[PDB]
Formats: structure tokens, C-alpha cells, sequence
């Protein structure tokens, strides 16, 4: 793979490798998120779930959410891409985080960048106030935060309403993406990365982790994709026939638009590199 990156660096091919990749990306229909009932529950226009993958809210009157499970057969791991939650949308989203039974929330952006709002504050910040959903019949309150220098993991308690049950959700928050461009090192997203795994929140004895960033496909598919890579070099009998754009053309599968740019395609190759000498 480091070959191969120093071949399209030094030819500077990221743009010609990452618009094969978009010319055959997937095209499944999202007739679903089309529907003028759920215009309110959608992000922005250009990025919907496919009807194939979308995850449904266990609910009889509208069971929509801007959500797609993207389902890794050989890595084994199945993780929630989902847009970031809108005013109206984050009763939502903690209901699809309790009915599929996450572990982890995995959020890629801050709430406000380049000066506007990049998602609702769908979360807690005082333990003494917590969050009502009224809609989904939910409590969310915030447990514990730990601050670090790159990114924020907070213990968040899910209480349904109707029965008392909790549940317990960790919420890891990587909050040093630059408002332009991608991180110059990987260093601090692979930290990020496994600091999340460490947590259980990937692994199988838990539904799969839901992840966003403001669409669900930038920053959100460089996650997953890297995640992905990595477990699979650790399983291969020939780590080095792990090829990144057959992965990602096989997410895409699932959910359209990962990977936003050919920067992005450059820092998931580097993440991927730096991550296989690092395990
Ligand atoms: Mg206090």
C-alpha cells in the first residue's frame, strides 16, 4: 500500500483514482427518503439512505431516519452511518441508538464549524440537566465527560420512559478536524480510532456503533474504512492483497458518498499505512 501511495502522490493521480471510484460507486434508490412526509427528517438534499440499507425506526406512523447500516462481511463489523441530528431529528436518532442497541455514538465534527451549526446539541453538557425526548419517550443524561487535547468521551445514560430500563452509551467525540482540508498527520485520528475500539463499541457482543459527522460520508467513511482496513490485514492470510478502493467501492455498497474528496482518499490511504506499522 505505501508503494502504491507514493506511486499516486508523485503522479498526482488522487483526483483521476478518487473519480473512478465516484463513476462506479453504487447507485441503489432511496425512494424512502424522497417521500415529502420525511423533506423534515433529511440533512441535505444530494445525501440519502438507500432503501436496500436504511435503518428503520421501530415506530408504526413513520419509520424513517437518515440512516444506513453499512454490513462488512469478511471484517465482521457492521457500523450506523447517519447524518448529524437536526432539531426535530434527535428524538430520533436516540431511539435508533436504543432499538439497535449501540454501544457508541462516534462523532466527527464539532457543533458549530466554519462559523454555522453542523448539528443540533443532541446531547447533554451538565449532569444536573439532562435531555428529554418527548416524542421517543427517552431520557438522556450526561454520567462523565473526559476532556483530552483531541477528542472528548462522554458516558451518556439512556433511560426509556415507558419500562425505566437504562442503557449506557459511550459518546466519543473527535473534536480537531480542521474546518478545511484533513488532519496533516493520522497520528491523532488512529489514537481516536483505537481508543474506540479499547471501548467495546465495535465489537459483536453490541449492535452496531452509530457514526456522523454533519452528512454521514466524509469524515464518517475515512472511520470506517480505516477500521475496516486494519481489521482486515489482521485477518488475512496476505495483509498486503487488503486493497483500500475495493473496500471502500464495497462500503459504498451501503451508503453513497463516502469519502467527499480525493484529500479525504489521501488521508484514509495514510491512516491505513500508519495505523499497519503502529498494530
Ligand atoms: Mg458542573
Amino acid at each position: 500500500m505505501e508503494k502504491e501511495f507514493e506511486q499516486i502522490d508523485k503522479s498526482g493521480s488522487w483526483a483521476a483514482i478518487y473519480q473512478d471510484i465516484r463513476h462506479e460507486a453504487s447507485d441503489f434508490p432511496c425512494r424512502v427518503a424522497k417521500l415529502p412526509k420525511n423533506k423534515n427528517r433529511n440533512r441535505y438534499r444530494d445525501v440519502s439512505p438507500f432503501d436496500h440499507s436504511r435503518i428503520k425506526l421501530h415506530q408504526e406512523d413513520n419509520d424513517y431516519i437518515n440512516a444506513s447500516l453499512i454490513k462488512m462481511e469478511e471484517a465482521q463489523r457492521s457500523y450506523i452511518l447517519t447524518q448529524g441530528p437536526l432539531p426535530n431529528t434527535c428524538g430520533h436518532f436516540w431511539e435508533m441508538v436504543w432499538e439497535q442497541k449501540s454501544r457508541g455514538v462516534v462523532m466527527l465534527n464539532r457543533v458549530m464549524e466554519k462559523g454555522s451549526l453542523k448539528c443540533a446539541q443532541y446531547w447533554p453538557q451538565k449532569e444536573e440537566k439532562e435531555m428529554i425526548f418527548e416524542d421517543t419517550n427517552l431520557k438522556l443524561t450526561l454520567i462523565s465527560e473526559d476532556i483530552k487535547s483531541y477528542y472528548t468521551v462522554r458516558q451518556l445514560e439512556l433511560e426509556n420512559l415507558t419500562t425505566q430500563e437504562t442503557r449506557e452509551i459511550l459518546h466519543f467525540h473527535y473534536t480537531t478536524w480542521p474546518d478545511f482540508g484533513v488532519p496533516e498527520s493520522p497520528a491523532s485520528f488512529l489514537n481516536f480510532l483505537f481508543k474506540v475500539r479499547e471501548s467495546g463499541s465495535l465489537s459483536p457482543e453490541h449492535g452496531p456503533v452509530v457514526v456522523h459527522c454533519s452528512a454521514g460520508i466524509g469524515r464518517s467513511g475515512t472511520f470506517c474504512l480505516a477500521d475496516t482496513c486494519l481489521l482486515l490485514m489482521d485477518k488475512r492470510k496476505d495483509p498486503s492483497s487488503v486493497d483500500i478502493k475495493k473496500v471502500l467501492l464495497e462500503m459504498r455498497k451501503f451508503r453513497m458518498g463516502l469519502i467527499q474528496t480525493a484529500d479525504q482518499l489521501r488521508f484514509s490511504y495514510l491512516a491505513v499505512i500508519e495505523g499497519a506499522k503502529f498494530i
